[PDB]
DNA sequence: GGTACTCAGCA
DNA sequence: TGCTGAGTACCAT
């Protein structure tokens, strides 16, 4: 039960709940979401921990305070300092309680100084959560300050998490784990506002990844200009400047061979403008009585379902309709880069919230009887999609045994499952310049004694065999 | 058992 | 540049 994976699954559950709280129109669905993580005893580390957390590495990117609570990394949704209560005294007799374990520098306290390798961190108290957000009374050595003090005195390190601001439309604020720091020293003094503040000077420990500061182009756009956002391709692995789009034509829509059937068009729903009441929508009744997508960040798929029934050609609703999510244009600035032994593979340059549709696997719908590398069989196999010579960028996405994408079948133009639409959604929250991948799901010893293909996932859980 | 405290996150 | 938010952490006015 590998740590990074337990972490991944925890976060995915939190995201499920989150989205179901945003759909249910509740207030603070992040908070609500972690409340529902507590209801279900589904918080990865429920007791507190001095040091690193398995599966959470130096560099880890949390997308909200709520995530950090949902995993148990930082159990306060508000507090800068998370520490051990006196409830830990018999467990840790050798130390004196309370004891800081995780702090967050968000830039909310005026007397903070962030110099990266070293930090002068102001304790809590006398702060104004509203208004100017500034010190309004004197700080004492009474809580986080006391615990931080005890950290200094007993040589206990603290995890440090920084809040960063983003350009990425959908993500406004990210939180990065930058490692264990040590309280070098501490002292009381007046602050910028004239009120006594306590200051803690932490120095970053060693034996952890460095703290970095946050072309080889072969084609401007692998899309012909067809995509809403261009997809740039770069090789830096060679100056052998072949393009990914050689001998291949980019298409935005599906192509059907004459051998292949065109199913009867779905009847659709009659609501106008946008499907909101699910009483009145047939497309909602098709989905179990409740829409599968939520109206957040341009539509996010709540959770995987066998098939998803979208609004089709005949529905009275327009293209913005939240039940037409995977129909909309490319949200994300992507890139097709040359990998060292995966061939080409793709990655994002901006943040992809979990549940956002990345893209639909587009090619030529051929009959499975009629059939090298680039073929997606449709099971939800009578029919398949051959992206061999023509298709979109979906054919450049690699396999991983630890994917950040998953396969959802979507039905919109017809109600025939065999010709369902293969759409790939984000299973996790994805960060820029990191590789997008899904699981091909090949059963072993399938292709022919035998024959197999080595795997270059990089995943600690690689099976080492694609097939 | 009750409540003060708190470096978010909203439009 | 409003203002709610929920789960401690500690104590029982
Ligand atoms: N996890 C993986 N390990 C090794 N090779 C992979 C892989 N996933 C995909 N590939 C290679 O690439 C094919 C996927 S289609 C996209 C990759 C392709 N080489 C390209 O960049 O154009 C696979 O059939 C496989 O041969
Ligand atoms: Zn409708
Ligand atoms: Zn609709
Ligand atoms: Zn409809
Ligand atoms: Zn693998």
């Amino acid at each position: 039960l590998e740590p990074h994976l337990k972490v991944t699954k925890c976060l995915r559950l939190f995201n499920k709940q989150y989205l179901l709280c945003v759909q249910a129109k509740l207030s603070r669905p992040d908070l609500k979401g972690v409340t529902e993580m507590i209801k279900a005893k589904a918080i990865l580390y429920p007791r507190k921990i001095i040091g690193d957390l398995p599966g959470i590495d130096v560099g880890h990117r949390f997308f909200s305070r709520a995530e950090m609570c949902a995993v148990g990394f930082h159990n306060h949704w508000l507090n800068g300092i998370d520490y051990m209560s006196m409830e830990y005294e018999k467990e840790y007799s050798n130390y004196k309680l309370p004891l800081a374990v995780s702090i967050v520098m968000s830039g909310q306290y005026e007397d903070d100084l962030d110099n990266a390798d070293t930090v002068t961190y102001t304790g809590q108290g006398g702060h104004n959560l509203t208004g100017n957000k500034r010190q309004i009374k004197d700080q004492l050595l009474e809580r986080g300050n006391l615990a931080l003090k005890h950290c200094c005195e007993y040589n206990v390190p603290v995890r440090v998490t920084r809040g960063h601001n983003c350009k990425s439309s959908y993500t406004k604020r990210v939180y990065t784990y930058d490692g264990l720091y040590k309280v070098e020293k501490f002292w009381a003094q007046k602050g910028v506002s004239g009120f006594t503040v306590y200051k803690y000077r932490l120095k970053r420990l060693e034996g952890q990844p460095e703290l970095t500061t946050d072309e080889g182009l072969v084609c401007e756009d692998i899309s012909g200009g067809l995509e809403f956002k261009g997809i740039p391709a770069t090789n830096r692995v060679d100056d052998s400047p072949v393009s990914p789009t050689s001998g291949f034509t980019y298409i935005k829509s599906l192509i059907i061979e004459p051998n292949v059937i065109i199913p009867k068009s779905s009847t659709g729903c009659n609501c106008r403008g946008s499907c909101t009441d699910s009483k009145k929508c047939a497309c909602a009744k098709l989905n179990g009585g409740n829409f599968p997508y939520v109206d957040l960040n341009d539509g996010r798929l709540i959770e995987s379902r066998d098939v998803v029934f979208e609004c089709g050609p005949h529905c009275g609703c327009g293209p913005k309709c939240v039940n037409r999510t995977s129909q909309k244009r490319l949200r994300f600035n992507l890139e097709v880069f040359r990998s060292a032994k995966k061939g080409w593979a793709v990655r994002s340059w901006e943040y992809i919230p979990a549940g956002s549709p990345v893209c639909e696997y587009i090619g030529v719908v051929r009959r499975t009887a009629d059939v090298n590398e680039y073929i997606f069989e449709i099971d939800c196999p009578e029919f398949c999609i051959d992206a061999g010579s023509t298709g979109n960028f979906a054919r450049f996405i690699n396999h991983s045994c630890e994917p950040n994408l998953f396969v959802q079948c979507v039905l919109s133009s017809h109600q025939d499952i065999r010709l369902a639409r293969v759409v790939l959604f984000a299973a996790d929250n994805i960060s820029p310049m990191q590789e997008l991948t899904y699981d091909y799901g090949y059963a072993l010893d399938s292709v022919h004694k035998v024959k197999q293909l080595a795997c270059y996932c990089g995943a600690l859980n690689c099976r080492k065999r694609l097939y």
